[PDB]
């Protein structure tokens, strides 16, 4: 019942911004070799949404807004398994920009990578303020994805997130891959998708999936084609409500954009009070559209 209110980094305006979106942007592109040369796109979308979905709506502890990340309890969550990598990559960023607080760098990181992959513009709003130490929250708080369909809604819930917001949230799991050694959920060997597109939904209808287990003896619905989806992934094609939200967004590449891109904002910003006169939410430019 905590209030968080955003603060802008003294002095800062868009133009600040830009520059650190253009820092992380032309970063993706250099270090274009990470894992199987899927590139840091999708770690970093992965990131942004961990530290966010720590929040608990109830009483406003997790969140994006104190870049509690930084501290060994959370980065050692074993739900975060693996996005040490998206930190790491982040760091030089940091380091350019100290002046950048670590939930606005956190949540920065995904929305320059959905962009610079070709995915929709995400308004982001700056402001967010490191907090101490202790207001970090325990482990615990992210979802398992062994469960099913009544999991995922209910899990949501606490986000406050609704059918629709889940769904198009869930869309992100077109980008990467799993990592056997970090989540218990399989390769491939090598390279996976780093383009934001609506093809998780596609591949969920069209493809002939079947319920396997893998060599972490968890099971997972996997295709000929050699795609996988998480038990939670496949729960959206189990429930007719959530069914019937995949087929439109599998019919609609524009309508699945624009209603990831509010989802998305909005969980970035879940816990976060803007004060009236704060700046509007900032709509970066691509390198592409900037000629860089
Ligand atoms: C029911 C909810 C969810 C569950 C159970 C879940 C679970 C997982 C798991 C187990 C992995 C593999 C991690 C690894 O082995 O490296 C993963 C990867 C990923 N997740 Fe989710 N996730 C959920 C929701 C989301 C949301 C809401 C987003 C963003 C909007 C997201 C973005 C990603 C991305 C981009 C990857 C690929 C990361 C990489 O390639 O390194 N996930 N997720
Ligand atoms: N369904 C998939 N292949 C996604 C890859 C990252 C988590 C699940």
């Amino acid at each position: 019942t905590l209030v968080h209110v955003a603060s802008v980094e003294k002095g800062r305006s868009y133009e600040d911004f830009q520059k650190v979106y253009n820092a992380i942007a032309l970063k993706l592109r250099e270090d274009d070799e990470y894992d199987n040369y899927i590139g840091y796109g999708p770690v970093l979308v992965r990131l942004a949404w961990h530290i966010s979905g720590t929040w608990d709506k109830h009483d406003n502890t997790g969140g994006s807004y104190g870049g509690t990340y930084r501290f060994k309890k959370e980065f050692n969550d074993p739900s975060n398994a693996g996005l040490q990598n998206g930190f790491k990559f982040l760091e030089p960023i940091h380091k350019e920009f100290p002046w950048i607080s670590s939930g606005d760098l956190f949540s920065l990181g995904g929305v320059t990578a959905v962009q610079e992959m070709q995915g929709p513009k995400i308004p982001w709003r700056c402001g967010r303020v490191d907090t101490p130490e202790d207001t970090t929250p325990d482990n615990g708080r992210l979802p398992d994805a062994d469960k099913d369909a009544g999991y995922v809604r209910t899990f949501f819930q606490r986000l406050n997130m609704n059918d629709r917001e889940v769904v198009a949230l869930m869309g992100a799991h077109a980008l990467g891959k799993t990592h056997l050694k970090n989540s218990g959920y399989e390769g491939p060997g090598g390279a996976a998708n780093n383009v934001f597109t609506n093809e998780f939904y596609l591949n969920l209808l069209n493809e002939d999936w079947k319920l396997e287990k893998n060599d972490a003896n968890n099971e997972q619905w996997d295709s000929k084609s050699g795609y996988m989806m998480l038990p939670t992934d496949y729960s959206l094609i189990q429930d007719p409500k959530y069914l019937s939200i995949v087929k439109e967004y599998a019919n609609d590449q524009d309508k699945f954009f624009k209603d990831f891109s509010k989802a998305f904002e909005k969980l970035l910003e879940d816990g976060i009070t803007f004060p009236k006169d704060a700046p509007s939410p900032f709509i970066f430019k691509t390198l592409e559209e900037q000629g860089l």
